[PDB]
């Protein structure tokens, strides 16, 4: 319960471990100390009886070495994780990994290991098995969440009822390797040495040590323990322990041994002509999800039954097999039952609805996890190659728990050289040789920047029609690119979502030169990515995007000139691009607009709050703004303000949202059940965000796309910010921070704080001056901060490392957070002849995994910023800001940003919900916001529908089938991914693709709803909407529990409600 690791009190640095080893011998029992640490010293004892006796002697205060007293304090983190309970440390056991081969009582002994040291750790929730395969030692650790079922087994004779203990895993263990340095053993106390049993060496994560790779291809661990008197262990401490002991007999698992370093959990080549894109992937998906066993899919019966039957029914039956949460030990029986009890548009929907059925694969450190076809937003590559959409595969590299791969897993990081571990080599080998799910071999083609951040890789099966290399030829990569950075940029440019604007003539594209100052040594270009566009081209681009207004600037990727282009009414050339926007060469002379300039609501971040506090904004100022935010959030369940205060701006909802529709012209949020539940979900999301990432909205502030003034009027330290006034801002206008330009928009006149999204170094917070230019009408910039054309240094450049390639700048006129003084900024300062190879791109991906994520670097900066007197100007914080800049620049220079141990957060703020880390209270630097958030958190309508929304007699009742079909589809989606009882598009938002899986059934319902409507439409569309409302609300006692079927036609329902209210 304490791990016997006692944090020693103040001790001198001139202390010998052998001295304390022998001194403790004269004070406690003989050889009764396990481990010892001296840098805040730690001593681990053998048991909890020898511990609490030193504490008893510590309370007696007798122990005093030399002239220094010892105050043995509370138990800190374990020096070496060992089970203090003598019984929990099981040694010399027989461990066999396998799967139940679809019988629930027979086990595939894939590989048997003898001498396994099973350490069942409760405080640190993990059971670590120490194996000794070959000549090296490996540790197999389950995580107490891997175990979905622990069973009491009887593998040998029935004389002993309890002989083995099964450990059914759902994610798969993390395998480590015993690697030593053979260095001097003393090192005073040393970190892992001084142990009684010589627990030296390091534990680096590696792959399946078994030649047969039995660890990966096994979903269960069997622990043949010598004694069955261990009921107390392997009990409710191990999750899901049934008391019903099962008789388990071993079977030969030699037929499932695969030596392939890729995809160790797939079916063998025992298929004649079976289609792998629709069964083998789905069968392997079932095996990985453990819905059926590996022998359940490799058996002749199921293979022959699926081969004989139709493919569409096969997809349906395999999906239904994947539906149930238990392990189907009789997939043949399930398939036969669904066959006998069968109860009897087009795949190219991405060309129209921009949604693909992608077959993603999470490649863990030692296992493959195929996840079948899943609906996500389509990208340009599949948009072009929809003929082979089933040949794509979104390969993601995870850490055996569907979590992000740690840098420690892929790199060792007391070491002389950063030697990459076996996980990095495995990822490189998989990216090279590809994933082979049967006949289809998925080999790497390219990845996106977000995919790089998400550790996701696309792989194409080399179909006979088009090879996986020809698509790379289409995308323009690996053709003539010379640098890995620009190769990755070109690869990612064709994956990010965008809108295809008008095709632009190459002759109409002017090339206006860049603006560079080149002062103070650094070469700084003012027009780093900002271009131009004519007003006519702007209007046609706007209507191409889908807007009725002309945005000030568009973030574009036209050809290779990636950047943002502003609307100049003086400009007559169509596109007037620049050289500084060039990233790669491309003949695709057509605009690809990602996002335009809109007045996106502002919201602070923990990094922005940290820097503003460091520059001199008191914590009592942020707390007041968060108090206003929490006041706005508390009454959203009880006031109509949520229509234009929470959903409109705090969340991603807009004027076309259904909740906004029924709140702008509807009743209170708590009146309607669907409205109340969706508003409660939004409330939970906003509170969780504000508690995690302090998105404190500033009404006097807007996050705006950076832009440059194309005329020389704006000077250094001066910016132009003309923003369309919000409704609340329209109500309270004509202030010192604004002046009326039009009936709708106003330009800031006062001081403005400007910083980029990362915003980690004190100095990116720039207190610029918002000035009104007499040329506001001539150029008409809107919802975009206008950086000066000339000056000592470009303002986005001194905003950390920002530039006008579409980077959004945090701009707020709110005087409360505007610093009195601004810190002077950081400096923010190779075409190898070997060209770009596929292996080089794989190495770039691997090294990006080596580099620590921007999120963890920002979190560590927060940790080191919440205690130091200089919050962000601290040496730790400045060095880690430089490291964060290196991590951002990794997309340009492939040097991983390995955060050192000195910069690692030893103890984490209470604001960050890091339960594994040792938390310290953070009442110093705006940690009061978390406490305020917690304090704020811890402070049918059928008749109404039939009256004010269903006045016209519908009497259709055709929506009952939809409620039994679309409701069935929603229940299927909830069973597949969801966990709550929500039936709306936010079902998975408790979410990356749940809004895509959902809102498609509603889109299917919308198609189904109009299909059942014969159109006028008052007798068809309104009738169907009223029938759905009556089916859901009036018969809510039925077995539907949806409350969202009428919301699929919710626009029509709200229109009918307004029409009935208009007639009244
Ligand atoms: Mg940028």
């Amino acid at each position: 319960t304490n791990r016997s690791t006692v944090k020693i009190s103040n001790v001198p640095q001139t202390i010998v471990a052998d001295e304390l080893l022998r001194f403790l011998e004269l004070h406690l029992g003989e050889d009764t100390v396990f481990a010892l640490e001296i840098p805040f010293a730690r001593v681990q004892f053998t048991t909890l009886e020898v511990k609490s006796r030193a504490q008893l002697l510590s309370s007696q205060s007798k122990l005093l070495f030399k002239t220094h007293n010892l105050r043995l304090s509370e138990a800190y983190d374990d020096i070496i994780p060992r089970p203090v309970d003598p019984r929990k440390r099981l040694d010399d056991i027989v461990l066999t990994v396998g799967f139940p081969e679809s019988d629930e009582k027979r086990f595939c002994a894939l590989e048997k290991w003898d001498g396994v040291r099973c350490w069942i750790l409760t405080e640190k929730r993990r059971v670590e098995f120490w194996v000794w395969e070959s000549g090296d030692c490996y540790k197999i650790e389950v995580r107490f969440e891997d175990i979905i079922e622990t069973l009491s087994c009887c593998v040998n004779g029935d004389a002993s009822e309890i002989d083995a203990f099964l450990l059914k895993l759902k994610y798969g263990p993390k395998v480590f390797k015993r690697v030593t340095v053979h260095i001097a053993t003393k090192f005073k106390s040393d970190r892992y040495r001084f142990c009684k049993e010589d627990f030296d060496f390091m534990w680096i994560r590696t792959t399946d040590f078994s030649g047969s790779k039995s660890i990966g291809t096994s979903t269960c661990f069997c622990l043949e323990v010598h004694n069955g008197s261990t009921m107390l262990d392997i009990f409710s401490g191990l999750p899901y322990y049934r008391e019903d002991t099962l008789s388990l007999t071993y079977v030969d698992g030699k037929t499932f041994a695969s030596a392939a370093q890729i995809v160790p959990l797939l079916n063998a080549a025992i298929l004649g002509l079976e289609f792998p894109y629709e069964i083998l992937f789905q069968l392997n998906a079932l095996v990985h999800a453990q819905k059926i066993s590996l022998f359940a899919a490799s058996d002749m019966e199921l293979i022959k039954i699926l081969r004989g039957m139709s493919l569409e029914t096969a997809l349906v039956i395999l999906k239904k097999l994947h539906q149930q949460s238990s392990i189907c030990y009789d997939p043949v029986f399930f398939v036969k039952t669904q066959m006998q009890s069968v109860v009897k548009s087009a795949y190219k929907r991405l060309t129209e609805q921009n949604i693909m059925s992608c077959q993603r694969a999470y490649v863990t450190p030692s296992k493959i996890y195929l996840l079948g076809p899943e609906l996500e937003t389509a990208n340009y590559v599949v948009k072009n190659f929809a003929e082979h959409v089933s040949d794509f595969m979104r390969v993601t590299f995870v850490e055996e728990d569907w979590s992000k791969l740690p840098a420690n897993a892929l790199s060792v990081n007391g070491f002389v050289k950063p030697s990459r571990t076996n996980i990095y080599n495995r990822v490189l080998s998989i990216l090279g040789e590809g994933i082979t799910v049967g006949p289809k071999r998925f080999e790497f083609l390219a990845f996106s920047a977000s995919q790089l951040r998400g550790n996701s890789v696309w792989m194409f099966a080399s179909n006979e029609k088009v090879k996986a290399e020809d698509i790379r030829e289409w995308m323009g990569c690996f053709r003539k690119i010379r640098s890995i950075s620009k190769c990755a940029a070109r690869m990612g440019q064709l994956f990010s979502a965008s809108r295809q604007t008008l095709i632009v003539r190459a002759q109409d594209v002017e090339q206006i030169p860049d603006i560079e100052v080149t002062t103070d040594g650094a070469d700084y270009c003012f027009s780093d990515g900002i271009g131009k566009i004519s007003l006519a081209f702007a209007k046609q681009v706007a209507q191409k995007c889908g807007l009725s207004h002309v945005p000030s600037a568009f973030q574009i990727r036209y050809g290779g000139y990636k950047g943002v282009i502003a609307v100049d009414r003086s400009s007559f050339r169509k596109l007037s691009l620049r050289d500084s926007m060039l990233k790669f060469d491309s003949n695709n002379r057509m605009l690809n607009v990602t996002r335009w300039t809109e007045s996106m609501p502002c919201f602070l971040n923990r990094e922005i709050i940290c820097l503003l506090s460091t520059l001199g904004i008191e914590d009592a100022m942020f707390e007041a703004m968060q108090a206003v935010h929490l006041s706005m959030l508390g009454n959203m369940l009880e006031d109509r303000d949520a229509a234009l205060n929470v959903l409109q701006k705090l969340s991603g909802e807009n004027s076309k949202n259904l909740l906004v529709k029924m709140l702008l012209q509807g009743y209170a949020p708590s009146s309607e059940p669907y409205l109340s539940m969706m508003l409660r979900v939004h409330h939970e999301s906003q509170l969780s965000e504000l508690k995690s990432r302090c998105r404190i909205l500033v009404p006097k502030g807007r996050i705006l796309i950076g832009c440059m003034d194309e005329m020389g009027i704006l000077e250094y330290g001066q910016v132009y910010v003309r923003v369309t006034l919000t409704k609340a801002e329209l109500k309270s206008r004509d202030q010192s921070y604004f002046r009326k330009i039009d009936e709708e928009t106003s330009v800031v006149i006062g001081k403005v704080v400007v910083t980029k999204n990362p915003c980690l170094h004190p100095g990116d917070i720039r207190v610029l001056d918002a000035i009104y230019e007499v040329h506001f009408e001539e150029k008409g910039y809107l919802d975009c901060i206008i950086f000066p054309q000339k000056g000592e240094r470009p303002h986005p450049n001194e905003c950390s490392g920002g530039d006008l390639d579409g980077d959004q700048f945090f701009v707020s006129w709110d005087e409360k957070i505007i610093p009195s003084e601004m810190d002077p900024p950081m400096d923010y300062a190779r075409l190898m002849d070997h060209d770009v190879t596929l292996e080089e791109i794989h190495k770039f991906f691997v090294d990006y995994m080596i580099s620590d994520t921007l999120g963890v670097i920002s979190t560590a900066h927060l940790v080191h910023a919440d205690r130091d007197p200089e919050k962000a100007r601290s040496q730790k914080c400045l060095e880690l800001a430089n490291l964060h800049s290196r991590a951002v620049d990794f997309a340009k220079t492939g040097a991983p940003a390995e955060m050192p141990y000195a910069l690692k957060p030893r103890e984490f703020p209470d604001f960050l919900e890091r339960f594994e880390k040792p938390t310290y209270i953070s009442e110093s630097v705006f940690g009061k916001l978390y406490r305020a958030v917690k304090s704020s958190l811890a402070q049918t309508v059928a008749y109404d529908v039939t009256l004010e929304e269903a006045g016209f007699e519908s009497f259709i009742e055709t929506a009952k089938a939809h409620r039994d079909m679309y409701g069935e589809k929603l229940t299927s989606l909830m069973i597949y991914y969801g966990a709550a009882n929500e039936e709306e598009i936010l079902t998975g938002i408790l979410d990356m693709k749940d809004r895509i899986t959902l809102s498609v059934k509603d889109l299917h319902k919308e198609a189904m709803g109009w299909f059942e409507k014969s159109c006028e439409q008052q007798k068809k569309k309104l009738a169907s909407a009223w029938y759905y409302v009556t089916y859901n609300p009036n018969h809510r006692d039925e077995k539907l529990t949806f409350l969202s079927f009428p919301w699929i036609v919710g626009d029509v329902l709200l229109d009918i409600k307004a029409e009935n209210a208009q007639r009244q």
